[PDB]
């Protein structure tokens, strides 16, 4: 079966005004590169090519200006709004025609991740044609996020919503594989106390049938922390140390289109063109003469 | 016949950066981009409120102009008077005063870049020096690695300013001119005279050289003790950001804020300053507005 | 066949001066940790608890007095000294009586690793009982470095130490795992135009008897630089923004013999109780109660 | 009968930290770590020189004495005279007086902590201020985000400063007392009827309080455009190592480096510089204090 991508970057509500009193997070950048790169390059990784991006009225024609109908990069690319950000489930019923009758994967437009094997371990995840696949991730500060517990076998019991008493340090990701009753556990939410719209609610769902499978993200990889201010720089940061040793990115869209065969070498050529003066269009155009491994 | 019985009006130039920090940019204007916790406008905006300048033109692309009305609006709310023009292509610094001279009208002027954070103790004492010469230019030359970037300023033997030049492969001095000009009423004449340059631009350094040729150009350095932040590059970005966050986190107190400006100019008073904190009540900000409004700062 | 670990934790020269006039540069912490712990845990990692730790002779006594004999940690450390920075190879000429007849691995004082089955990277090149194994990393300035050299099929044909040309962008990490050979092909060089033993001269001596390993050290791995003052700002930057995102540490010797069953909880108990009022033995303590996966 | 016909002389409190940062300092002192490119003491070691004194005690333990002499000598390469003593237990701050009774004599003193890093413009006209007054103390007064890590300064309306508390769990204000103290010839006297606190440490506080309750303590503030770097833990050690890298690479000029304070108060000359930068010319350490030979720096 298909597998369809949606990236949610929806509002970050006043939190972070007024920095981002003028623009949406998820289109400032991280080091060198728009926030939103990085979780289309996750979807990329993961070998999905049809991607509907959800983003706030106002801030959706700088999506659509941005990464345009995704042709470019070898992608088919939709676009939708999220009038009020009252909870990231109502991406299934915002997605629902777009999902139609395929598998989905849902990625938060604000989530960055790192590390060896993450093509593997979302290779994985997307071949399970039945159930749902998350990751957990051992965090300092559980009480932000929704928090798995586990028995003493390993095997995840339970799931709650920014607890006040977490029962772990495990934290679920915003990466989020689901088959084809996504839309159907979507519809039948009902607003938590806080008023949105669940995804918690929607895992649990799978959980309470035995449908849920939580893969641990060890602790080699990577999930970094984009909520605050103090945070961002310090993604910044890591992505620039990491670029600057290897003389390689860490998602580019272009190189993951270029590799997965979704691009051939004149149309990477192309795409180097408008950039050439600067390092991001040299990189491309070094991605045609050199192998790397 | 004129009648006389001056005030110095500002200029933002916030026209973006082409092409040159793209992809990063390609959604937004560079000067939008936060450096720490505020868009990186809020930095020069900032510098001219601490020049005591109330009255300001923010220049920048026709695509962007609405973002920045968005985020500063009219002034009014801060005690300034905004206006907004468009550069619709990015053909040189000196075009500034082209784009500007009804704004300007017959008042003295002072010129910052949106992207140009300055930071240090007396900044206000320096600023106000420049500020108070009603004729002639001033500017501020601050020694950096990398003068080849910059208009660079040569000095003689007992410190005079003589000559000024763009991007020197070999710079004379190790003194680059920084982005916030004062200029009299002799600028927008000057500018409207100068031809582009080879590269295809309307320079300020010949602005510059030209008071400079007049006897008229004060070039006052800027200290070692003060930070002229670099924000040319993405390495540069983040390191601006850093160093804000490390001054902010370490005192409790922020660089360029500019309704803590507003108040202690007394542009705006409490009730006003209150007011703005509302919307941002449940963030670090507005906490910090509220703050302000009890505590006293030295 | 067992397999003994060395360290090279030798002079740095003049290079760093003057921050490094006072102290060996491996004894200086990145983060939150003298430098040398993490080298120390990359070999702890790869199973190896029999451990000679190579310094200049006047900073053996600290290395000694801050890690001891081991046995608080399960190891069994020994000590030696490199009187002079006359290369890297010199290590298997000083470590000849300590290495005997089994296999070994040779660390770099200065090099940090971070990533996701780091464990099982090592576990395949410590398991080979012939040959030698060595990582290649892909690097913005291979000129620095050993290089290799690969051929269309992805086979390593040449090695050059610090070439004015490089021939690629992969470069030899400073782990590298050794035979029953190396002393006596140690024993065999001769000093090269700069007046170094070179480990690549070793290196070669195998390539050329087609018994090296070239594995790629891939793009999710971080091979940290700490060549520069500011090349180490970055690594203690990279691990403090690990560290305070997962409320996990990297390279803590303590955790990683406890995860290896190397000390038991009560002998980690007692390791937690000196610095039981700073956040290190409050996370040694932590280690008791929490399953982490 | 004494006759009169006054010198002030610096100490250095560079004991290490306990066992606060360790594992990170249980090979060395927390003062021999580097911030950036140099060792944490040259930047208090540069802030007393900047104050003009020369000559100079460094107190530390007795295992890392012979490090700080290696890494500085007895100070003749840079026109200092150094001498060292031991702090064998950790028993307050005050108890530098104490220790350096003899190293003091009849003179002026300054005391500065072994961590403390200062920036910004015009620190030197700062430190002149205090280092002029012959009589009472001198201290600095800094805004800070957690005043309750600190001596903490209230002041009344008037702005004169009218209680110390060290460590207050509710701080009268958010003005810490920063760790650079002038004293006149009393401190010694005063040091010597100071009981242990409950903490069992001989406190700077109680010192600073004497002064303040006999009418002769100075508290001067240290503004905003200064940064007074925080190196109490291992995240502030990082932003501290961060701050001075931003800077020295923005100005290819450097923050403490003595041979350059030196040369600058003409405590060595142009020969003697020279002298200096040859064994650590293939580095870039070396190669600034060569180009300081030819350079106009203002
Ligand atoms: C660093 N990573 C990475 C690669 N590894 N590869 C190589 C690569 C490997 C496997 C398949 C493809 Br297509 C491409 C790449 O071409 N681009 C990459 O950015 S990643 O898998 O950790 C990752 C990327 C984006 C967002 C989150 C994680
Ligand atoms: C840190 N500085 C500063 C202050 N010093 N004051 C206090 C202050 C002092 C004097 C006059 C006024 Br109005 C306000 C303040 O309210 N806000 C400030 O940000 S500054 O002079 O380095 C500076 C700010 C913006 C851009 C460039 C430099
Ligand atoms: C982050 N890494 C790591 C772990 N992964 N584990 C868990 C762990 C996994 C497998 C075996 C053991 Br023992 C312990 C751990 O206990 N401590 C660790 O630091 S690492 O493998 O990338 C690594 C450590 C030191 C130096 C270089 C790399
Ligand atoms: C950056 N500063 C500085 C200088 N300003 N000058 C120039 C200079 C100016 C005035 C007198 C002398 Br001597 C030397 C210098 O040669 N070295 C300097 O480091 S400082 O005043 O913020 C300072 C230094 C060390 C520790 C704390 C603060
Ligand atoms: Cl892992
Ligand atoms: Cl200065
Ligand atoms: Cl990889
Ligand atoms: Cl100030």
């Amino acid at each position: 079966m298909k597998r369809k991508g949606i990236i949610l970057a929806g509002g970050s509500g006043t939190r972070l005004h007024p920095a981002t009193l003028a623009i949406s997070k998820q289109l400032l950048p991280v080091y060198d590169k728009p926030m939103i790169y990085y979780p289309l390059s996750t979807l990329m990784l993961a070998g999905i090519r049809e991607i509907l991006i959800i983003s706030t009225p106002q801030d959706t024609p700088r999506f659509q200006q941005l990464l345009g109908d995704g042709s470019n990069w070898g992608l088919d690319l939709q676009y939708a709004v999220q009038p009020s950000p009252d909870g990231l489930a109502q991406a299934f019923l915002i997605g629902e025609s777009f999902i139609g009758n395929d598998l989905s994967a849902l990625v938060l437009g604000d989530n960055l991740y790192y590390g060896h094997d993450f093509h593997e371990l979302l290779g994985s995840a997307s071949q399970r044609q039945t159930g749902a696949s998350v990751f957990a991730y051992h965090v300092l500060d559980p009480e932000r996020y929704g928090v798995v517990e586990f028995d003493q076998g390993g095997k995840a019991i339970s799931l709650e919503e920014k607890p006040l008493e977490p029962k772990s340090n495990y934290a679920v990701t915003g990466l989020y594989f689901y088959d084809q009753q996504v839309v159907d556990i979507a519809r039948d939410l009902k607003p938590s106390p806080r008023g949105e719209l669940e995804i918690t609610d929607v895992n649990r769902a799978y959980l309470e049938r035995g449908q849920l499978s939580v893969e641990i993200m060890g602790r080699g990889y990577a999930w970094l922390d984009t909520g605050t201010h103090d945070s961002l720089l310090e993604a910044g940061q890591f992505i620039a140390t990491l670029e600057n040793r290897q003389g390689l990115k860490v998602a580019c869209p272009e190189e993951i289109a270029y590799r997965q065969k979704w691009i051939d070498a004149a149309q990477l050529e192309k795409l180097a063109a408008p950039l050439a003066k600067n390092g991001y269009g040299q990189y491309l155009k070094r991605l045609l003469t050199e192998t790397v491994y």
